[PDB]
């Protein structure tokens, strides 16, 4: 009942990364989730040269948000490659 | 009684997913569904030099609503290739 | 009790669709139910230079509300290949 | 008690069919019964050149009202195959 | 204890209709019958110009609302081969 | 208990209706019995120009009525092969 | 406990049957016997150009009213082979 | 404990009728025997040109009320070939 | 515990017999026994030009009245070859 | 328990006739018990020109009324080959 | 445990009897023991030309009243081969 | 617990017998018990041409009396070949 | 527990015996012994031309009453080769 | 538990005699217990031409009293070869 | 249900640990992770020449605060390969 | 566990045995127990021509008293090879 | 459930070890926890020549307290390679 | 669970033993064991021409009494080879 | 449970003795744990020519009451080679 | 349980022993224990020409007093080669 | 749960004599523990020509009282080659 609930989620975060991956400005995402009171972290390489306006936060983290189970947008963590935490 | 029901999920999520592809302005959708309180985050890449209108989204919204039991329609995120939530 | 309680639905619903499509302008449906307070969700491509009148809307909500045990014709979502939600 | 209680009306579908069919100005019928509260969805395409009368209706509802166990006639659900509403 | 008692019916049904059909003006029947409040469907062809007296009518209800238990001759139907629901 | 208690029935009426055709004026009979409040249908084409007097009907229908357990002769349905049915 | 209950009411009518036959102005009898309240009804063909006096009816009624368990004379109906309910 | 006490009872009507047909002017006789409140009734066939006078019906009366357990002579019912019942 | 119950009879039924027949006036004897309340039916076929007399009678009555537990001599029935119920 | 009791009573009956038989003017016995309330019958040959005076025949009625458990000697009847119930 | 209590029996009697045998004036005695209130039956041939004397009879009867459990001298009868029931 | 309690008997009897034997004027003994209440009775010839003192008596009567648990000498019958009970 | 319980007796009485035997004027001894209560009856044969004096009496009933348990020397019955019971 | 209690006995007695036996004046001894309120008897041959005093009693008495659990040195009986009860 | 939840870890800290690698100022990092009250340490080394600023501490302890159910991010300790314990 | 208490003993009374064998004016002893109210007996050769003085007693007393678990110095017995009760 | 518990431990602790070492100035390192009220000891080497300063102690206490579950930051004691307790 | 522990003190006797053996003026001992309120008895062969002084009683007594548990001074009895129990 | 808990703390022993070889001034040492109120004693050989100072002990004591649970400062015995127990 | 305690104790004694062998003026002990109220008898042969002083003797007993659990140095037993005991 | 008890402590007993013999003045040690209110004897060999000092008393006092669980510093014996009991 926990080696698949948690390969279950092995892979729920390698397709939610797949997906931001597309997503214009976002060269590569690596996704965490902490399903117990959830929360998740997106750590996100923009592509050369760009970076992601106040409202392509949002897009990510309802793009993220939505796709976990009682995951509320707040505890969504944003994260580009050069530090910079963007969701509050 | 999980192994299947999350292989279902696999299915429903790239069902709903081909359909919203087959609907004009978008050239390829991704949907993931969040099934305890439920929620959806599609994201759709739009055909190249093409916007969805804001009648188009309540299409997309319901074509999702509708197919996942209990989801309301205020529980769907769309989000384009360009950032851009779409859905408030 | 489960797999086949899904596999019911999955066959339903490519039956349904192939009544839809034998309808007149109706080129292809695809229909997707969410059967626990049920809904249904529609996609019809109509055939090409047709649109429905709003009389050929009522005929495939209620050609599906019918055959699905519980669903009321308002919780039937009708879209084109265009946007355009039709059922309110 | 389920995969035959769904394979008999796989067949009282397909039958109830064949006698629609063989009923003067109707081709082909196409039938979807929704037993739990029941109802039924009877999709016609009527012979090229014809259409049913007011109480040609009243013979494919009660033809099929009564085929199958408390549904009443009210519930019953009849289509051309020209969208077409036919039974209110 | 269900796959016979539905077999059972399917050749009750086969049989009330092979002797309507030996009744003179009645070229083939055919017949449903909705056993859980039971109720019958009957869909007679008529010979080639022919058509069914008002006492004719009550042979074919009886013919059948006695050789099925429980059945009224209330709750049968007799529809032609040109609609004409027979029994009102 | 069920699929020769339905085998029985399946030869009494095929007993009876075999002496009810030794009977005189009856070319062949064919009886169906409904056993839960029990009734019976005898079908009977009587020899070519021949009509059962009065009398004849209660012979048929006493003949029918004692040969089932608990099945009064009101219950008893006779009917030509030109409609006509005969036990009111 | 059943098939052979029934199985021997069976033969205890066709051995009730050849009694009847051997009575004189009987050239063939057929019993039929309904034992749950029993009843029974006897169909005899009288010898070519003969008739049941009014106390050869009580013959036969007694003779089979006797060799049944509990069915009394009032429940036997007899029956020539030319209608003639021959028992009130 | 049932398919020999209806063999028993299958002997025991051979065996008393082998006896009255070694009674003198008796010829043949067959007995049936109803036990559950028990009854008989004896079919005899007298020797060309006699008659039972009325003390030999109570010798054939008795001859079987007495082989029978708890069956009076009242119940006991004798008939000639003749029709003609005998015992009252 | 009842084949032979019944096979312990029919042995105690031939032996009776063959001692009524080592009697004198008695050519041959055929005793029934009806054993639940008892009672015998002694059926005695006298030496041709005999004649039981009335002591002869309670000989033959006592002889089996004795052999058999319970019987009185009262239900104990003798009869001739010639009729003649001789016991009252 | 019961096919050894009733075969112990076979030989007690052959035994207790075996020693009435070598008891002077007896040429041969034949003995039958009654044992449940007990009685038995003694059938006795006297020798050619022979006559059990009164006192003869309490010793061979009691030489069965001892021999067997509980059965008086008033219970115990005894017949010569001529009739004569010698014992009241 | 009762094969051989009546096999006991078999061979007490048998005993008892070659013991008083060997006694004078008894060339052959033959015992039945009655054993439930027992009692017992002696029969003995004397030897030609004698006859036991009034004390004589004490010997046999006091002979097996003490031999067997239970059985008073009362209760046992002692016959010559002549009647002559010997023991009061 | 049976068939060796009596067969210890049967040796006790044909041990104290062959005591009595040594016992002088004793040629040959023979000893029955009746253990359930005990007693026993033992018949003893003399040598030729003796007879037992008074004194003698209460030697073999006590010789046995003893050697059976609970018997007394009172109910031990001692008997001569020439009948003579020769205890009271 | 039985059948070594009187073996065990079997040989104490042989014990007995034999010890006896050595005694002087004891040429042989025979012991039985009456354990349930118990008693025990000693005949010895003396030396030829002997008598037990009034004191070697008391020697043969002690060496018996104590080698068995609970035996009193009052149980202890003498016995000689010629009667003389020596043990009051 | 039991053939090997009176087997430890017979060895005891056995082994309590050979000690006796190398008393001096004691050419064999032959001891039995009576162990259920125990006793012995102690039957000894003396040396030819030898006497046992007064106080050789007790010698021989508490020899046998102590070596047998709860033996009183009172049920201790001595014998001579020679009658003699020694021990009062 | 133990090794496994502590091998989950062993790759939940190793996934973690390649995430902060990919972060720009890191050369390589370290997690472990305290999950019973949950906390975290992380050391990082950084590229040759590169310090992390205030705001990119947070990066790495939101990184991290969020990619762990239940750990806050005042639990998480991040320290240089310099000492340099950053935070507080 | 009985045939080892008492094999035991055997071995412990041959073992007291060889001790006092070994104590100087002692041939030989040979004791037994008594062991339940213990006691035992021994009984010892002295060498010719010694004899036990009154200390030498309770040497051989207390030797055995406290050899064995209970058995008090007075309940031990002593006794010579030419009788001699040494012990009290 | 013990021996892998320990086994754990013996690699979180070789794993604490192996990043204290990727830490400047620490050559080697080697912990030690206290898992039941938690605690745990570090000792490290130095690289040849340095010190750890103030806040380079809280660095690696902080290391430790954090990669263990409850262990607060004041149960390490952390100690050179020339004694020196650095951590209170 | 006892043929152990009397074979345990078999070999502490034979213990205890070999050390008074080594104890200068003691040839050889002998120990006996009384363990249920223990005692002991040692038998002591002095050395040619040697007698233990008042204190090594006290020795051997005490090298007993302590040697085994719950064993005090006061039980145990110490005798030479020559009576003299020197343990009061 | 027992043979790894000992077989832990041997190896814990041999683990927390190498660490404190590790340590400068302490050429070998050697941990003993006291684990159930829990304590440990060590005992280090010193490099040749040198001693602890008194914060080096602190150094051991701590290195040693930290790496084992539950135990305290105070219960850590520390001993050189040369006696000198050094924790008070 | 049992023949491994008693199995140690047979080492501890032996290996108890070889140490106070290895004490100087002790050529050889032998220990003995009594563990059930604890105590122990040693006994040493001193080396040839030596006397154990004063407090030679506190060092055995408590040498043996604390190597066995619960035994005080009261209950220890010392004794020499030649009598000799040492502890009070 | 026994057998690898008291085999633990016989290697803990021989690891802490091993510890001791590295201390200096001890050229070898012995332990022996009492672990039931525990205690330990130690006995030492001093190096040839040395004493332990009253501080090297608490050494190894401390050494073997902190190694074992529960034993004080008081309960430990320490006793060198030469009687010298060194713990009060």
């Amino acid at each position: 009942q926990f080696s698949e609930q948690v390969n279950y989620q092995r892979a729920l975060e390698g397709e939610l990364a797949r997906t931001i991956e597309t997503l214009g400005p976002v060269k590569s995402a690596r996704v965490h989730l902490a399903m117990p009171s959830p929360s998740a972290s997106v750590t996100v390489t923009l592509e050369p040269g760009r970076a992601l306006d106040e409202g392509q936060i949002s897009a990510v983290v309802h793009l993220v948000s939505s796709a976990v189970a009682g995951l509320p947008p707040g505890n969504v963590t944003l994260v580009d490659q050069s530090g910079h935490l963007l969701t509050q």
